[PDB]
């Protein structure tokens, strides 16, 4: 099964995420090496219980670059928890978001290949995320990028950003809003969010549009706009996983494909789509 690690090996020294049910810490482990120690606090109901260990036991099963690797778990002492590799620059939409225009298109494209290596991954192994999106990727100190937040109810409940069906709209297919049909082809459609999340430094998709706003604006064919300075062959990518018909979109496969052979060949990176500007600068 899972390693059972006793609490003695663990020491909690910063926290790093919290909830109303336990925190997630930074941690040692025992050279003692870091982690990320997530925590369920006394009093947990049995579905607590169920959905917590349950993301452990789905990380567990899978072993790949670009998906959070398990240490172990605490189950037979309380508080319970979960251990996993610690990523030193926490979520994608935050680290980008704090390091605007730091990075290269070269670097930004190498972590949307790497997410969509763990996409293809989890969609060969039959899971599907449903909640795909940059707050959910975590960055490690050589900048890979490893998909998190595991499990069954649990993730579109505790996200906040999922709404009330609790989905968290913009980063959505249309068919999992419409009829709550979550497949690897919606999570599709949130990687190219992902993808426009990525070359705009974590800039809010659809930015103030209200929730009925985007879903309006979706339906009515309207797509997010080219980022400035994306490849164009990335703006081509992001809009082929946004098209209404799930069957057309590109499989995992196919995006991890066209992702590698751009890396490759990188010259092909440096032909940028327009982009369209909210603003002219007229000097004479
Ligand atoms: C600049 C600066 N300073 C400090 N002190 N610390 C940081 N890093 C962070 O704040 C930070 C923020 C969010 C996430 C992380 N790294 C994480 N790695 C693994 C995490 C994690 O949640 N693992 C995990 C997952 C993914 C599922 C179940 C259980 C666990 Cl334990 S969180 C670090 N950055």
């Amino acid at each position: 099964f899972t390693t059972e690690i006793h609490p003695s090996c663990v020491t909690r020294q910063k926290v790093i995420g919290a909830g109303e049910f336990g925190e997630v810490y930074k941690g040692m482990l025992k050279k003692e090496v870091p982690v990320a120690i997530k925590t369920l606090k006394a009093g947990y109901t049995e579905k607590q219980r169920v959905d917590f260990l349950g993301e452990a036991g789905i990380m567990g099963q899978f072993s790949h670059h670009n998906i959070i690797r398990l240490e172990g778990v605490i189950s037979k002492y309380k508080p319970m928890m979960i251990i996993t590799e610690y990523m030193e620059n926490g979520a994608l939409d935050k680290f980008l978001r704090e390091k605007d225009g730091e990075f290269s298109v070269l670097q930004l494209v190498g972590m949307l290949r790497g997410i969509a290596a763990g996409m293809k991954y989890l969609a060969n192994m039959n899971y599907v995320h449903r909640d795909l999106a940059a707050r959910n990727i975590l960055v490690n100190s050589n900048l890979v990028c490893k998909v998190s937040d595991f499990g069954l109810s649990r993730v579109l409940e505790d996200d906040p950003e999922a709404t009330y069906g609790k989905i968290p709209i913009r980063w959505t297919a249309p068919e999992a809003i419409s009829y709550r049909k979550f497949t690897s082809a919606s999570d599709v459609w949130s990687f190219g969010i992902v993808m426009w999340e990525v070359m705009t430094y974590g800039e809010r998709p659809y930015w103030e549009l209200s929730n009925h706003e985007v879903m309006k604006a979706i339906n009515d064919g309207f797509r997010l706009p080219t980022p400035m300075d994306c490849p164009s062959a990335i703006y081509q990518l992001m809009m082929q996983c946004w098209q209404q018909e799930r069957a057309r979109r590109p499989k995992f496969a196919d995006i991890v494909s066209i992702l590698d052979k751009l890396i490759r060949a990188p010259d092909s990176l440096k032909t940028l789509a327009d982009f369209d500007p909210r603003v002219s600068i007229r000097l004479p």
